[PDB]
């Protein structure tokens, strides 16, 4: 897997991108990585912040699927239309398959003025494809048309950013200790289930149910921890208390302003999740290394959400993490690059004794 090893580049709060090849002869295009979204969709129309498109006429292997689809999400949307093309990763493995692709013809909040990439890869489930959960999402064709193994691993490091993401397995150089794998409860989002919660070692003590309202996910598709607000609320509260050595306005902790200057008093966050056994769970933990992001200014990287919790790149570059869709699991180790003082590091630490661990989850 060397090969595949940094094969992701970004910017600061822009998102992770790999290159990828379509049509034939291969057009080159640098695609975001999402794992909280389904679909292949490129930029297929000279938008201006595109540094290029995919031009479907210059293809032999284009074939269009003569549907169009209508994608609105939380903070944009994109439209396009439907078609399959032959599809291959550079610095992934030595294979070409047909692949769905959305060619993007319209769109709003969607391309970044000044990133360089130009599509995304939805690496989640069909059932949350659109239209719906008959267009083969990427990495399902992918598996199916070849021999490669049922799973892919993420390395996020974090301005310009790196990281590596292994199609097909592990790399161990990328992590120290052992991995640890919590159900994928349901095939759709990477959804996940937090049973317990800590901040510095102090248990929040709200029921489990609340920490995954209405679901929680692995996303590297976003970049802060997005908390359920009740919970947002709890840990905030408790992180102010933690970090009362210093005082920082209302706005800071709801994401409205920067602090310029420090790590040591802030308080580590503790994620349990369910774990492969009944009344066993693991625990990983981040810094403020993690959760404060640069804009020495910072920003605060925890915020509330209605969509319940989201395990974007605040938690993700902490960790090594492998999509295990064959076993329907994921992964976390300790990441080789994170970010750390010689203090303190990131950790996943188990087994421990939890209880009522299937009461967690919201139905
Ligand atoms: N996970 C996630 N993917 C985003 C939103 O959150 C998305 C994120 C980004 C983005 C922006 C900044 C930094 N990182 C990123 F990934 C850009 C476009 C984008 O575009 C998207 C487009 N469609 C979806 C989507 C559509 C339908 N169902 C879904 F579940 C997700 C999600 C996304």
């Amino acid at each position: 897997f060397v090969e595949m090893v940094d094969n992701l580049r970004g910017k600061s709060g822009q998102g992770y991108y790999v290159e990828m090849t379509v049509g034939s002869p291969p057009q080159t295009l640098n695609i975001l990585v999402d794992t909280g979204s389904s679909n292949f969709a490129v930029g297929a129309a000279p938008h201006p912040f595109l540094h290029r498109y995919y031009q479907r006429q210059l293809s032999s292997t284009y074939r269009d699927l003569r549907k169009g689809v209508y994608v609105p999400y939380t903070q944009g949307k994109w439209e396009g239309e439907l078609g399959t093309d032959l599809v291959s990763i550079p610095h992934g493995p030595n294979v070409t398959v047909r692949a769905n692709i959305a060619a993007i013809t319209e769109s709003d909040k969607f391309f970044i003025n000044g990133s360089n990439w130009e599509g995304i890869l939805g690496l989640a489930y069909a059932e949350i494809a659109r239209p719906d959960d008959s267009l083969e999402p990427f990495f399902d064709s992918l598996v199916k048309q070849t021999h490669v193994p049922n799973l892919f691993s993420l390395q996020l490091c974090g301005a310009s950013v790196g990281g590596s993401m292994i199609i097909g397995g592990i790399d161990h150089s990328l992590y120290t200790g052992s991995l640890w794998y919590t159900p994928i409860r349901r095939e759709w989002y990477y959804e996940v289930i937090i049973v317990r919660v800590e901040i510095n070692g102090q248990d929040l003590k709200m029921d489990c149910k609340e920490y995954n309202y209405d679901k929680s996910i692995v996303d590297s598709g976003t970049t802060n921890l997005r908390l359920p607000k009740k919970v947002f609320e709890a840990a905030v509260k408790s992180i102010k208390a933690a970090s009362s050595t210093e005082k920082f306005p209302d706005g800071f902790w709801l994401g409205e302003q920067l602090v310029c200057w420090p790590w040591n008093i802030f308080p580590v966050i503790s994620l349990y999740l369910m774990g492969e056994v009944t009344n066993q769970s693991f625990r990983i933990t981040i810094l403020p290394q993690q959760y404060l992001r640069p804009v020495d200014c910072y920003k605060f990287a925890i915020s509330q959400s209605s969509t319940g919790t989201v395990m974007g790149a605040v938690i993700m570059e902490g960790f090594y993490v492998v999509f295990d869709r064959a076993r329907k699991r994921i992964g976390f180790a300790v990441s080789a690059c994170h970010v750390h003082d010689e203090f303190r590091t990131a950790a996943v630490e188990g087994p421990f004794v939890t209880l009522d661990m299937e009461d967690c989850g919201y139905n």
